[PDB]
RNA sequence: UUUUUUUUUUUUUUUUUUUUUUUUUUUUUUUUUUUUUUUUUUUUUUUUUUUUUUUUUUUUUUUUUUUUUUUUUUUUUUUUUUUUUUUUUUUUUUUUUUU
């Protein structure tokens, strides 16, 4: 993601912090991530399939 | 609780390649890192050949005694108060396992 636009990016996530793995317990987050993975596995020719 | 490649974006798979090339060979000559000449023990003055000797000697022996670097006497676990004898023990427990 450092080459997202042209070249410049700064990382906002701490390499040792663990404040985001709680989101795996959320059912809706798992449902949307499974939705996007299932939909973009069917269409691998899309530009946005990098997600 | 759930899990169980400290696997995975999709692609790919020589830490291969401009093209041309291939002795980290070559000016031509040459080919003892041989040579003035003449020599050839890094031998020799002539003598000489124990880095032997004054003579005398020849235990780096000895005063005479002596001869456990033994001994007051008594003794002989560098044992012992009595009691004891896992440098065991509250009870409960017994993966320094587990959402």
């Amino acid at each position: 993601q450092c080459k997202a636009i042209k070249s410049d990016w700064v990382s906002p996530v701490t390499a040792t912090h663990k404040y985001f793995d709680v989101w795996g317990n959320d059912g809706n987050y798992l449902k949307i991530v499974a939705c996007v993975d299932m939909f973009y596995n069917h269409f691998k020719k899309s530009i946005k399939a990098t997600f």
